[PDB]
């Protein structure tokens, strides 16, 4: 459970099958590690992170309870600090590939 976390069976898969289904195994896959790229709009918003060579772009939204443990603790973390957060996989482009952030679980120093 690190950036883009696991799950390679999973793409093998995800790129193929129904929602309903991909959901009943899905993965909510993160982010790790730090960044600051976001399209704010006051609340949810779309954020992109970084990974140890690497980025990936989520979907930070608190469509119901509209917080800042998002994209905030977002804007929070830091350098050798670092994250361990979640989101699911979903329909971005293709069908598969982009995290859906909703729980953010930040660290300690490293």
């Amino acid at each position: 459970f690190r950036r883009d976390h696991t799950s390679d069976q999973l793409h093998a898969e995800f790129d193929g099958k129904e929602n309903e289904e991909l959901e009943a195994l899905n993965i909510e896959v993160a982010v790790a590690g730090r960044m600051m790229t976001r399209r704010i709009m006051g609340k949810a918003s779309f954020v992109t992170l970084q990974d140890v060579g690497g980025r990936i772009q989520l979907y930070v939204a608190r469509d119901d309870l509209p917080e800042g443990v998002y994209n905030e603790q977002f804007k929070k973390w830091d350098l050798g600090d670092i994250l361990g957060a979640k989101g699911k996989l979903f329909k971005t482009k293709t069908g598969e590939l982009s995290i859906h952030c909703t729980e953010l679980r930040l660290l300690t120093k490293a």
